[PDB]
């Protein structure tokens, strides 16, 4: 069993909440592996950034997911520590690796949403936002 460890960001502007779609075709949050010398939050808005082309800056931690998946058959354990982040610059466009990047009201967020992990933390950024007036 190998071992994984990405950060990525949830990003709000104006009341709308930043997502990418994979090469799955599922919505998502944007995240990266902590590459070495990095802590998790410069990976998470490096990342941001990197996928999106959206500069944001983190407000909080808002928690921790993790998942079991397959490549090839080899099993991985993966987790992702996501953050709290503000609108800074910038307009979502997909990177090399994404399809898709864009902001979405709130509500349809949740209706794009899949993962178990990205419903748990979107919900818990939700709640932590309206402390930063976000
Ligand atoms: N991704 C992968 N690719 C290729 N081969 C792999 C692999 N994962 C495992 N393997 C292979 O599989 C084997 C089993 O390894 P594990 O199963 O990984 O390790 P352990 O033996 O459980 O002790 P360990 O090192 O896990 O614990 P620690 O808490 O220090 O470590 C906690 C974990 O957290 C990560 N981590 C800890 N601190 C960190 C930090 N500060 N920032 C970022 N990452 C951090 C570490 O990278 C560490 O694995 C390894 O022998 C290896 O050969
Ligand atoms: N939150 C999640 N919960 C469960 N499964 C997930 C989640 N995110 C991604 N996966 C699944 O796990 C696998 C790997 O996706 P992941 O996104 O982690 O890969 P990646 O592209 O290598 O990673 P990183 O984006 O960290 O650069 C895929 O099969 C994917 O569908």
């Amino acid at each position: 069993m190998k071992k994984e460890f990405s950060a990525g960001g949830v990003l709000f502007k104006d009341g709308e909440v930043l997502l990418i779609k994979t090469p799955s075709n599922v919505w998502s949050f944007p995240k990266g592996n902590i590459e070495p010398g990095e802590k998790p939050e410069e990976t998470a808005v490096r990342e941001v950034w990197e996928e999106t082309g959206v500069k944001g800056e983190i407000l909080d931690y808002i928690g921790e997911i993790h998942y079991w998946y397959t490549l090839k058959g080899e099993r991985i354990f993966k987790t992702v520590k996501y953050y709290l982040m503000k609108y800074k610059e910038g307009e979502p466009r997909p990177s090399w690796e994404v399809k898709d990047a864009k902001f979405f009201p709130i509500k349809e967020a949740k209706k794009l949403l899949k993962y178990k992990g990205d419903k748990e933390i979107f919900e818990k950024a939700l709640k932590l936002k309206e402390k930063f007036k976000l």
